[PDB]
């Protein structure tokens, strides 16, 4: 099954998407979100009986708007981090982004000039929360997913090493408002098999690519460590991290221009495409 | 003006302090927080009509209890920083504390084993925001202040530091659920003057100690730099850093134990004092 929030009638719908361009409005919730926070939300999406909506793919909204957490890894890519040629992690990194960052899936990034000089892509796997977690062990954390979508950690990667220098905070550059693509809908568990490529594009060109199932921490691992920390809530994002081939690492180092755009695709969850523009 | 949030039994209540243990009712609000969402909120507390009613200590309530952001700083008292032989930064360090760590002023904070080996001490002010702020300029930030009240932004020392080993991100180490004492009030920015000490004491030894007019960045500028990366809306939360005489530091290096108590003070604010308990 396949959940979107979707732009109508001047505000938001939750709906069950039927096809590439057409959906079922479900009546009562203003976006996949507040339609998670329903035990029995699986049901009201089967029973979707709200109206038949076509949509261009800009009228999307992030799939997940306001979720009360995203929680951004890092390094979990196994294969990424042997050509690096270091150790596989034991611990997650773990690094907030605010719910503020998160625009459609198809949604122009519009970047102040004082956050212009060093933008970077990172396509990502994000996993939904489908019930409040608390110290879930990781033989019960799948049962906790509501299922999956695509995106863009999309980094400001002069803030992300600015402080303090020797150890930074990466935060400040991870959390730009309306700078990470979200989407484009949410497909369950059931309907998704990991194994296929996550990529992503920088004006057509390939920059990222790996198999989704290479991950170090797996969502269920990540749900287990995180939720003995904090308790996730129906809503809530976990984003599994990026592979290798980020613009900052290139040879020479490349960063996001003015009018280019990133695409980032997980086989089986769609894909987000977001062009960069430089506020006016 | 002093503002709280007290338990009343089943039900809690915002509310005007009048005295040490005696406060009025400002009807219509469960919370400091939600009483900020409206834009005469100063009105509505200047003009609390509600029932008079006193409070015990442990009655209090986190101040904002659901804040959506808790923006934490790193370093910020400028002779701290010179005494360990460091410039002083020129960019804000920040990390996120999730408002599920928040607790009441003077509640117990319930650690479970798997927590309990490196408990550290952080005093510090928190800055609430009284309206939304978006690229709001230092000149103009002081406007978009409803108050201050004092945290211990509460660490888990060996979580703070574990991952990534060469640049942890110390998130993970701030976060934990139902750590951070906050209050024991908000006073409004009309009633406080900036100068007054900033003391903790570890069962009533003084551990850390600062004027509080030693900011390298104040809570304006740091309204200017948080604001030009993302909003900060009402009943937001700045947690402007911690001197130095953490125990972590110390040598020897000092945790907190099983039934020891952290007294936070800021002269004309008041204290939080929270017992370290250690579950079942």
């Amino acid at each position: 099954m396949r959940l979107a929030t979707i732009r109508t009638n001047g505000t938001t719908i939750a709906a069950r998407v039927e096809s590439e361009n057409t959906a079922t409005t479900i009546e009562g919730f203003a976006n996949v979100g507040e339609l998670l926070q329903e035990s029995n939300w699986r049901e009201l999406a089967e029973n979707a009986a709200g109206e038949a909506v076509t949509f261009e793919n800009k009228e999307l909204d992030a799939v997940v708007p306001a979720p009360k957490k995203i929680v951004c890894v890092g390094l979990n890519y196994a294969n990424h981090i042997k050509e690096m040629g270091r150790d596989l992690p034991d611990t997650p990194t773990l690094f907030v982004k605010f719910p503020d960052a998160l625009i459609g899936p198809f949604d122009d990034v519009v970047v102040p000039e004082w956050a212009n000089k060093a933008l970077d892509w990172e396509g990502e796997m994000a996993v939904i929360i489908g019930k409040r977690a608390r110290r879930v062990k990781q033989a019960d954390a799948a049962e906790y997913i509501a299922g999956y979508a695509v995106m863009n950690d999309y980094t400001t990667r002069d803030f992300q090493y600015a402080a303090p220098a020797k150890t930074p905070q990466w935060h400040q550059g991870k959390s730009l408002e309306k700078s990470a693509g979200f989407g484009p809908w949410m497909t369950t568990p059931d309907s998704f098999e990991f194994g296929g490529e996550l990529a992503t594009y920088l004006e057509g060109e390939k920059v990222q690519s790996t198999p989704t199932n290479d991950l170090v921490f797996s969502p269920e691992k990540l749900i287990e460590y995180i939720t003995h920390i904090y308790p996730l809530d129906a809503g809530d994002v976990i984003v599994t991290g990026t592979p290798g081939g980020v613009g900052h690492a290139r040879n020479p180092q490349r960063y996001i221009g003015d009018g280019e755009t990133v695409k980032v695709e997980i086989a089986g969850l769609g894909f987000i495409e977001n062009k960069t523009v430089f506020e006016l």
